[PDB]
């Protein structure tokens, strides 16, 4: 009647869009592909309908169609009278976090360090560090800027790739799906913690969500918020409870793209199925919560309380901000209607 098929990216977000599948009664159903890009290209053949995008790649999906939906809204102190669903979003924080005990390491002695990034095209790990670091270089180059990294989606025999760790066997290294270690924003954290990389490029949420006890896994048991620290545009360095003063920039939150001629149907489908497995929903934590895989970050942030409707109806250019989309115009001028596939 009106069913919905969800792209799923890699084999874990299959298993749990499965299981969504499974508890929707099937009205909502999966197709799954290797990389993010491949999943858009599925939904403009109109082989599946729907998937949460970062906004790097909602600039992609956007010059190609597609629109967005429905954002990611996390919790707040602000507009608290309004239903989340209606709530405004506030976007996050994109930081550059280091070891404390990485001592005189600042934004300004970056060059030839080592660097861990969530995967090439996404806001936090890529866009903007990179836009920044070319616009105060003054060169294209920046594959050339960090001696050593992982950047997920880059060439797997580059430099960019050296530190990315693949899979429980070493396979699928570099690639830019949860398979890969050090991939998105957990991955890339994970990639600091173990002084893999000497900074990661992440948003301000994931180091709270990751230390004093916030996350059981091995890696991240015994990580104290103190022993890490921000980097900050102006050269200093500040305790991570500062990020409202030294972030690297704001990004508007991970949304829902569909094809625009899917839009109306897909927005209604999902609105139903938060009111089922969402943050207050009928069946969480029940039989099944959409927003939760276990700090993994599989289809939605684990941090969301619900999707938001959007109003003022965007296009892309106006969801994403004029700021932002100049800042991926120029990047992109390194490596503007057109489509990418
Ligand atoms: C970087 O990322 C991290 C991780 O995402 C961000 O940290 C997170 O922030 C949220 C809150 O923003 C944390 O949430 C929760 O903590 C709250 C505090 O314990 C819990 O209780 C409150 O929740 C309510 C929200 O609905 C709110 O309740 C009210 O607060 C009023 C004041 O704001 C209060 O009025 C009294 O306040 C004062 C008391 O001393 C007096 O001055 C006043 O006169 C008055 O008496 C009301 O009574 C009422 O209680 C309130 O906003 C609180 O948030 C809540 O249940 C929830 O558990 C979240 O846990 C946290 N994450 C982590 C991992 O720490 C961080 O903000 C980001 N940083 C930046 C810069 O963006
Ligand atoms: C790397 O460097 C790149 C080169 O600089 C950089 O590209 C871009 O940098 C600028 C930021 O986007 C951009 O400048 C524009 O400035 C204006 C912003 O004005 C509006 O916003 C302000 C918000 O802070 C408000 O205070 C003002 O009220 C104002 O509204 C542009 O907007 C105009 O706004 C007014 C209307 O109020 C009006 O006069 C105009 O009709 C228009 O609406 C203005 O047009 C500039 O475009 C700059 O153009 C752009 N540079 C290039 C070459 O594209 C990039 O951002 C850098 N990368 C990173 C990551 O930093
Ligand atoms: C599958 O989707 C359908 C459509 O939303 C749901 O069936 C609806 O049930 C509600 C609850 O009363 C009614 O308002 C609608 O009229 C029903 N739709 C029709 C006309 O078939 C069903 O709830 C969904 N199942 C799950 C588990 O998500
Ligand atoms: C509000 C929405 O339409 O757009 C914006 C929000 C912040 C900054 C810029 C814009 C815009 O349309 O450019
Ligand atoms: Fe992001
Ligand atoms: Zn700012
Ligand atoms: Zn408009």
């Amino acid at each position: 009647y009106t069913r919905v098929v969800w792209c799923a990216v890699g084999p874990e977000e299959q298993k749990k869009c499965q299981q969504w599948s499974q508890q929707s009664g099937q009205n909502v159903t999966c197709a799954t592909a290797s990389t993010t890009d491949d999943c858009i290209v599925l939904v403009l053949k109109g082989e599946a309908d729907a998937l949460n995008l970062d906004g790097g790649y909602i600039y992609t999906a956007g010059k190609c169609g597609l629109v967005p939906v429905l954002a990611e809204n996390r919790k707040s102190s602000k507009h608290s009278s309004l239903d989340c669903v209606l709530r405004p979003t506030e976007g996050y924080l994109a930081v550059a976090v280091v070891k404390k005990a990485n001592e005189g390491l600042t934004w300004n002695s970056l060059k030839d360090k080592k660097s861990c990034h969530t995967a090439v095209d996404r806001t936090a790990g890529w866009n903007i560090p990179m836009g920044l670091i070319v616009n105060q270089t003054g060169s294209c180059a920046f594959d050339e800027f960090f001696s050593q990294s992982c950047a997920p989606g880059a060439d797997p025999k580059s430099r960019l790739c050296a530190l990315c760790a693949g899979d429980d066997q070493g396979l699928d290294k570099c690639v830019p799906n949860s398979k890969e270690k050090y991939y998105g924003y957990t991955g890339a954290f994970r990639c600091l913690a173990e002084d893999v990389g000497d900074v990661a490029f992440v948003k301000n949420d994931t180091v709270w969500e990751n230390t004093n006890g916030e996350s059981t896994a091995d890696w991240a048991k015994n990580l104290k918020r103190e022993d890490f620290r921000l980097l900050c545009l102006d050269g200093t360095r500040k305790p991570v409870t500062e990020a409202q003063s030294c972030h690297l920039a704001v990004a508007p939150n991970h949304a829902v793209v569909s094809r625009s001629d899917r839009a109306a149907h897909v927005e209604q489908v999902l609105l139903h199925q938060q009111a089922l497995f969402g943050k207050n929903g009928k069946n969480c934590p029940d039989k099944f919560c959409l927003f939760k895989s276990e700090t993994k970050n599989l289809l939605f942030n684990d941090n969301t309380e619900c999707l938001a409707k959007l109003g003022g109806r965007p296009t892309y250019e106006e969801y994403l901000g004029t700021e932002y989309v100049t800042a991926i115009a120029n990047l992109k001028k390194c490596s503007l209607e057109a489509c990418a596939f």
